[PDB]
């Protein structure tokens, strides 16, 4: 079985890939531009990757890796919200895509296998287009389009601890967000058949951008980052061990 | 920092305190009594905990554990399903409370801080005097009326593969349950001050029981359980 | 997989069993008894384990656990050093053995199947009948005459980083000591047929004694501990 | 604290940093040349990196890293030739391109300490060089010269696997390697206090290096079979050695 995890506590931009507006200062990561005096800026795009790539199944074998990040972010807005900040696994070469309620990840609402992208998004904006009626997570598939979403109530300014896993035994992708001060939880769950919608390859990290008008805008922050990832041998499946990867990570 | 962990695929006596009918059959722990013909019992009462005692805080240094466990169940009925099963802290010593509706780990529905006792059930039958409507997922701090729940839906016969939480920074426990075959999902979680709840030491397992009527009546099946628990300095 | 492991910084006697004049004190654990004003003291013997029994391999499948442990020792002498210190498996009920120069673990240094015991040990005391001609590390397999040693260079009152392992692929046991103040280590290695030296489950822990005349004394203190087991399926 | 870590039981180029002749090869790491016959090359030289670099310490903190890396080697020369250069586990600059070939196993220039180099290795060196080489093969801990400030006697089981295992104890300094061929039962082990903090940079790329001699008849190969690696940064001055126990069982055993 091969294996790669990290955790971070504090950032520094040598093991990270920036683009776009993504910076690293005081410690935190800040996917979009913000002027100086604290205050978000419309028309942003940034994005963050772990250096080293991530080997999500193998061909040869047919195994598939079962993995797991969690993180906590912290979205403020001045003012109205927009546009969101996104989880992605995306090709290793990658370069940022439209921007605004694309959130930096995909080109259209329309599934297109060649993009070969996955996400979790944390939608701050309902767009008439694809989006259900208010705030949500979603799970999306080669498509800003996701194909399944929960309802999300947003505590500005306030920490969000996300927990997202996949379990290849299942080909379950389950997501999960909390906002401590509020003791407000949410979970969403759905099959993705991963090794259909993804490179063997792909970088992991952050996706985020604010809306494209003057009074759409919000941070975008992740003060902690932790991933895993474990990849077998053969065919035969083993998810991992979150008791054990939250306390060791996480706690 | 004290560290201790576990992760069981398969079961063995040995390293575990069985209480009531919890037996180990096959490599599955079966917390609640089961005729051979395959169907449950009523008037059932099942314990099962990890051998060796876990340290939640201490109170010279002033450090809480955070800790985390998950664990695959199985809950069957042919019938009506009753009573639940449930993931609990226990005093070290301790021996098994009431049967039925209190699931082996309460004695009563009003708050008694001398139970010592912290648990997150998986109630499958509503009691009139303090559940909610539904089969629901509840945090229980010393009294079977939980502090906070959330519906469930039971899917009888197939997997529940939860994950309970406690982050000590935040104090909050947090449940979760996904039943993969529905591709269903529940969460919940509530602040709990864990050092005014319990004792230092602890025993970490399940409490299973089965109605105390004829029709009353399912199976408790852990097929899996992993643990883990980190106390600083 | 099944697995199992902890790692202790500070000690407290819930966790483990312990044996003789085993005792916790300041957080440390001290293997043989030590008069109130500090000096060690004759015909002492000790023991502790991990209160939760470890499976070593399975009959069934024919799996074989692969594990480590690691812990920081310090031994001191007022005086002649006696009898040493080991790191020991054995069966889950198991009783002290005898004193002195046998450490508590065994009862002669005649090959004895049955008594299901296996050891690495830290001997600070020479015995002609069975033992090399120095202080030394060895790895004993159900007899105090071990089958490999490696001469050691005891450090009097200084820490000793000790790290053993068990492969189940190669079937290697390899111990190794360093001195970090110093700079100094040692290290052992020997093939081992585990599945035939000892039983499914064992206990996991250490035992020491101390010298049968008047100045043959030293302490035993352990200051960590940690271990993980790994049972494949 | 911030923590990162690997373990790889097959290889694949994504991941690693490849230089010099250094090859991915149905799934192991081959660092040096080697001709499609089967045997070793001369005047060969080859690295490969782990793709993400590793923070050893804090100078604003003051805090300093623990880290352990356990990897299995194949050294193999054939009968008529004789064994030259040997390996090296390296913690270079991360922009670092390579040094001198042959004895110089490509991670130094000279065998005079140069604080500049800021380089560290643990080789595993199978060819005496006269000017700084002790006597016979040995492990050695390289800290910004060639010319090891400690070294061991180590006797090569030619083509048998070796299973070596480094560890960095940042609150005794103390950096300890050691090898085991468990086809004979053979074991070594090596220890020396290091002040990590002056001489490295920050942030570093961990791997390994690799030549053969440069003559031709000194030639071995070098395959690295599987590799491991853990790190811990805390968040203060305050040091916190690594669990092994629980590294090797989780990552090695
Ligand atoms: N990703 C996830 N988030 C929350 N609970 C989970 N249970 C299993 N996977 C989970
Ligand atoms: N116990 C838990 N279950 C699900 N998601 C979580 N996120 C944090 N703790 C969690
Ligand atoms: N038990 C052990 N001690 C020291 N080095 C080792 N390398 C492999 N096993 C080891
Ligand atoms: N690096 C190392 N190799 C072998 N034994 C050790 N004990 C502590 N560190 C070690
Ligand atoms: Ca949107
Ligand atoms: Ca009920
Ligand atoms: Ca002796
Ligand atoms: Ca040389
Ligand atoms: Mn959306
Ligand atoms: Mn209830
Ligand atoms: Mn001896
Ligand atoms: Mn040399």
């Amino acid at each position: 079985a091969n294996i790669q995890s990290f955790s971070f506590k504090n950032f520094n931009s040598p093991s990270f890939i920036l683009q776009g507006d993504a910076t690293v200062s005081s410690g935190k990561l800040q996917l979009t531009k913000v002027k100086e005096n604290g205050i978000p800026t419309p028309s942003s795009l940034g994005r963050a990757f772990y250096s080293s790539p991530i080997q999500i199944y193998d061909k040869s074998t047919g195994a598939v890796a079962s993995w797991a990040t969690s993180f906590t972010v912290k979205i403020s807005a001045p003012a109205s919200f927009a546009d969101g900040i996104a989880f992605a696994l995306v090709p290793v070469g990658s370069e940022p895509r439209r921007n605004g309620g694309y959130l930096g990840v995909f080109d259209s609402d329309v599934y297109n296998n060649s993009a070969q992208t996955v996400a979790v998004e944390f939608d701050t904006l309902s767009n008439s287009g694809w989006d259900p009626s208010m705030k949500h997570i979603g799970i999306d598939v080669n498509s800003i389009k996701s194909i399944a979403t929960v309802s999300w109530d947003l505590a500005n300014g306030e920490n969000a601890e996300i927990l997202i896993t996949y379990n290849a035994a299942t080909s379950l992708l389950v997501a999960s967000l909390v906002h401590p001060s509020r003791r407000t939880s949410y979970i969403l769950s759905e099959r993705v058949d991963i090794t259909n919608e993804l490179p063997e390859y792909v970088s992991v990290g952050f996706s985020a951008t604010t809306g494209l008008s003057e009074g759409y805008i919000e941070t975008h922050d992740v003060l902690s980052w932790s991933f895993a990832s474990k990849l077998p041998d053969d065919s035969t499946a083993e998810p991992l061990d979150l008791a054990s990867y939250l306390v060791r990570n996480v706690l």
